[PDB]
């Protein structure tokens, strides 16, 4: 079900971002980042989301820190920013 250009946890990307779909087990309620309370902060209201990336799909877009992989919507990293325009 997962995209095989699923950005992978343990990418050395995603340990440095500290990516996490879960967005429950996710750092971000301990970060706070500012912008919107932790449990709204997603890739999926990300200001760096990329929904037009080649093969998203459902739960799975791109997201500008993670070429050619897909991020899930739900999950989360570190340079999580809050949806722009
Ligand atoms: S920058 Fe945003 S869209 Fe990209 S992985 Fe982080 S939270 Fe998700």
């Amino acid at each position: 079900s997962a995209p095989a250009n699923a950005v992978a946890a343990d990418d050395a990307t995603a340990i440095a971002l500290k990516y996490n779909q879960d967005a429950t087990k996710s750092e971000r309620v301990a970060a706070a980042r500012p912008g919107l309370p932790p449990e709204e902060q997603h890739c999926a209201n990300c200001q760096f989301m990329q929904a037009d990336a080649a093969g998203a799909t459902d739960e799975w877009k791109g997201c500008q820190l993670f070429p050619g992989k897909l991020i899930n919507v739900n999950g989360w990293c570190a340079s999580w920013t809050l949806k722009a325009g």
